[PDB]
């Protein structure tokens, strides 16, 4: 190269004692893969809304539906718990419920709370969506 | 499933008329994945200074100068550009100094000035680093 | 309830004249109402970036970009501006590329950048885009 | 468009095989989506102070009285807790007080402070008020 | 007052020359008077839309509006200028329109676009106003 | 009116069947009133220490010193308590100490701090000041 | 003290070669002076409304201006620059109109603008008030 | 000044009965004194480490530590408590040990960490210093 | 120098009794060394994960963590603690748990989560790692 | 420990091929050292004020400057440039005199301002500093 070489040439004749492309610096690219995949609820009620029934709910389970939410706004997906209660790790303070507070998921324990079913309709893109 | 089926039985017992799992919702994992490379900047100082020479500074090229200088503060790596006045991108107001000022990158023009080699000498993680 | 005949309590006893549940405030949300819509950016190009060239790029057309954004973090969207230039609006000190640069929207001018065009190409979730 | 169709011109001339509006990205947004409610304090003082008596106060009722208060901010809405010492949702360092303080929202335990009843009569918009 | 006694006695019991309830420090207390008012838009289009003919357009008037838009988000109401180019005030670098734009308004000039005319109707509270 | 009259006749010609003026909007008026007021501190000590005896501290109370604090920054004013440990309301966790210290309020029990009569004369404004 | 003795001896016991109470590290502690001072607005209109005449306005003049506006919010106080245009120094982006747009301050070009002075009087608190 | 001039003018005209910087708005400007004060850590560990062991830790103290951290960063000043439990004052939800991580500041309870004792020597800037 | 000279003249022009190049500010300029240092996790999952048991965990522990995450982004190292109840040190609002929360930070009580376990392996930079 | 015992247990017990303490994970932790420097301002005004002409303003020098504020509070240091437009560097969107204020640094164009020569005396310590 050009500006590499005159580069060079300038060290040399300054008599300066380089290293030219001798060492590597060992860094980690991290690329960021975007998989599509899909979610399918468990119910789908007259009035629109989703409802997803789930006894244990494993960390990829958690992520996933936060993403969901973060790329479907349009969609009320909400899940019905066996335990609510139920701790997201053994030992751990935090449950499915409270997680669920905290990012604004609606939930409910055994069955899909009446108040659910009598919402007042809204609209479902279905056309947004992939029938199975 | 059990809690699934009580669900789907009470949804029943109140005659809602319900779609059982019939769409799927898309939605794509924003997956990190971390690839590892190695850098090899052009020249190392006596002094422990490192410096690349470049012409032309493309995209990739910044980023993967920034992905190092946060994985290896310890490293003084510097560029040396034909010219710095140039911008990113054909009627960019951003040139390359401007950037590399906006990220703290130690630059200059055609040659190395002569104060850097004059800088006090430091230490290399020599360690750390790979050979060619 | 409890608490609130407690507090009904402690004032009727103290003989304060209260008015219990009486009005409503009418107030209003847009918590659950999206409605679907579509942007068609201008151009595809094979390693899959998506242009939009715009002219006037007022403060709603970037809302709706940052929008869709978030909900397709999948897909790749820059924009060639007639003039990254140009401020917020007459009277700001920001302007519309230093707005991209903060908000990491990629950005060109005039004319999509020939850097752009030699990317290396990567997936394109069609499924999830509608072909006019 | 000018822009648009030079950006195409120079695509065509580099011979940048390329797609010119052929998707539409679906993407959903609640901008002009604003559904009407109501939220009727549980209790009204003669000099014109709400009060609304809460045992558990979760993320989202916090969100609907931010929400009431801007759009009414000519009147004046406090909230008796069961408990101020209340986190946010257990694993919080915040509580009830603590946000009620930091976004200025008058607040008391148990009981409607006597201090609160004593204070001077304001005025009160009963027109903008529907009464149940 | 017991303390406030019990403290000057403590004053002058170390013999302390210190003067009593002298001197007075003048402030000004700000009152927060919310009179309420009422705003008539000049028409109201079939969809929901409203508008606003506006020929000058006075400080009082913008400050309305956007008080008018703060409290009421579930209305649209938009304006139709004579000159969206006039200046806020005389010298001022600043319009109606920009001004508009920074508080994100819609509108136009001499006529109702008919855009506007043909955009999807939505419902309109007229519970929520007054008739004149 | 002119450019309304235009507006009407647009509507009209295109046979858009339109309310005219029929509705007002109903809004307040968030007008911030100045009025102005005194505040007479306890006692005067010979250091320029200005110093209010306070048994029960009112909300009122608490505001009015926090404009002053605002409006008066060369006046050094401290509080002396009946007792710091009280709560601002019943059941606050909340006390008249952490309060002051939450807004640099110097304050204490009882009695004035020996240590306060003994801290180096300041000047006093009298000039902005009245007296009784 | 106790806590030097039982710390000395831990290190006396481990045998460090420690110093004891021999060097004084040397700072300055700061204090406040307040200087009572004045300023004269320009002009007095009958409404009330201070207004204030300005060509140069560095950052100093400014700060003072903010300065007065703390202490003294019952007052209106505008400002007519010969060209709010005038940046708030060379190389800012911003200029003397942004500025106090952005704080608040009421500020127009030239002559007092026709709408200042139509504006409805209020109050002045002359007692607050010095006269020349 | 010429802007001065043009302003009365064009009240005059109008025939606006203005006033003429006939009133002065008191205010207060503050300057900024320093006292020449000394601080005395307790020890000098031979790493340089000065470790200043601590009672009762007075919010006075707590702001020369503030100051010395910055005026003297060359400097390593660690606190040793009776107790970093202790709080900052009577009914103070906060501590001593709270405080230092606030600030920056490393602290211990008891006696000195071995950790301490152990760290690797610095430099201590004799000169810069006073002997006791 | 010119300026010098040109400033000095001045000074002397008015008679002003200034000072010449007399005093020396004493200061310290700050560098800063690296130490190249080594972690080592106390368990390696066949998945990759990396699991570290801690008991207590002072700031220290902490910021050498979130330091290693920086420099090592493409490694996954979650922490067991005897108990993430345990507070970030007394007084504090926060406990281990909460911080790792907020902090990205995986982590777990008492023993090693069957999930983790679990997790589908993903690859290990052993380039990048040093073995013992 | 007692925790990492356990980890390992449980761990064998399920049969996890593991491995205990068996990599490093190289990261670099960076000590900052300081050089004992002294600075000289160029003039010193009745006043206190330090003056200081500058040419070419060097970002080294611009960190010094940072430095000694921040170190030395109690003094003044003020700069006169040759041009306080300058650009910190070729290319730079900045100039001198943003940097000041950026930083709160006092700058003048040229000369000293009279404003500067007629500021108030303030005490100088020179005992903290040493003579040329």
């Amino acid at each position: 190269m050009g500006l590499e070489d005159k580069v060079s040439k300038q060290l040399e004749s300054k008599g300066i004692k380089f290293e030219y492309e001798e060492w590597k610096v060992p860094y980690s690219n991290n690329q960021q893969n975007y998989s599509s995949h899909t979610y399918t609820p468990d119910f789908l009620l007259p009035n629109g809304i989703f409802v997803e029934t789930k006894g244990l709910w494993e960390s990829d389970d958690r992520k996933k539906h936060l993403l969901i939410r973060e790329q479907h706004p349009e969609l009320d997906i909400r899940i019905v718990f066996s335990s609510s209660r139920t701790k997201l790790y053994k030992g751990s303070p935090t449950s499915y419920g409270e997680f669920c507070e905290k990012h604004g998921i609606k939930f409910a324990d055994k069955l899909i709370p009446a108040e659910w079913i009598k919402e007042p309709k809204k609209e479902v893109p279905f056309d947004r969506l992939k029938r199975k």
